[PDB]
């Protein structure tokens, strides 16, 4: 199936999911002189207070911080968006290098990673039907560049070697995601589409201006995760991030 790899990545996609050349896919480059603030938008609200994490998997692709997303617990309301958006789960995606590994850029510039915290419109009752509407999910990227560590991500980091593999789990509760957030809310926004196959086009995406800092430790425990399942031959979980599409019709708004 669809990958990262040469002959299952990002160019083939298209063959499987048409809409991999659509007129609103992401990432996206984004170009802060092109970006245009909107004084329309409205604060944006991160209320993840009485957010609950059940668990984490790899999928073969990155790996899934899942939340209970059967009640408004941790939801994004606010800036572009109209009405409650409920976390439903929340990865990365990274490089083999430092100097790679996020999906959008800004001003070209590739980052070590990025978090994409997955919210799903709750007027569609479910992420299944959501994902069937132009409005029904808000994506929250954020960029990861190594410095510092995060500690904050600690606990993410240090529950990786027990989900080494494809189709992995293992519970993750009481996990906090407000400690992956950086000071600053500014963010840009724009209509997109999921980075991963089957790639549909019903995000509006929220990317963050200022990324986090994690370690280089952090992200190299990052690495030594595998595509693979268990017992197949070892494939690195490394550079699973999709390049910069074609911003066609579309302009980029920035909350500041
Ligand atoms: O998911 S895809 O990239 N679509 O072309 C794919 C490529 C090779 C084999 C199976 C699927
Ligand atoms: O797609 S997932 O992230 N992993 O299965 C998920 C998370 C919460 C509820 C359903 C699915
Ligand atoms: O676009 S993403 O944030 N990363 O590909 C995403 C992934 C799964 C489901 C919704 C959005
Ligand atoms: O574009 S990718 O397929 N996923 O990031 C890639 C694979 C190997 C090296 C760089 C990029
Ligand atoms: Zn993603």
């Amino acid at each position: 199936h669809w990958g990262y790899g040469k002959h299952n990545g990002p160019e083939h996609w298209h063959k499987d999911f048409p809409i991999a050349k659509g007129e609103r896919q992401s990432p996206v480059d984004i170009d802060t002189h092109t970006a245009k603030y909107d004084p329309s938008l409205k604060p944006l609200s991160v209320s993840y207070d009485q957010a609950t994490s059940l668990r984490i998997l790899n999928n073969g692709h990155a790996f899934n911080v899942e939340f209970d997303d059967s009640q408004d617990k941790a939801v994004l309301k606010g800036g572009p968006l109209d009405g409650t958006y409920r976390l439903i789960q929340f990865h990365f995606h990274w490089g083999s290098l430092d100097g790679q590994g996020s999906e959008h850029t800004v001003d070209k510039k590739k980052y070590a990673a990025e978090l994409h915290l997955v919210h799903w419109n709750t007027k569609y009752g479910d992420f299944g039907k959501a994902v069937q509407q132009p409005d029904g999910l808000a994506v929250l990227g954020i960029f990861l560049k190594v410095g510092s560590a995060k500690p904050g991500l600690q606990k993410v980091v240090d529950v990786l070697d027990s989900i080494k593999t494809k189709g992995k789990s293992a519970d993750f509760t009481n996990f906090d995601p407000r400690g992956l957030l950086p000071e600053s809310l500014d963010y840009w926004t724009y209509p997109g589409s999921l980075t991963t196959p089957p790639l549909l086009e019903c995000v509006t995406w929220i990317v963050l201006k200022e990324p986090i800092s994690v370690s280089s430790e952090q992200v190299l425990k990052f690495r030594k995760l595998n595509f693979n399942g268990e017992g197949e031959p070892e494939e690195l979980m490394v550079d699973n991030w999709r390049p910069a599409q074609p911003l066609k019709n579309r302009q980029i708004k920035a909350s500041f």
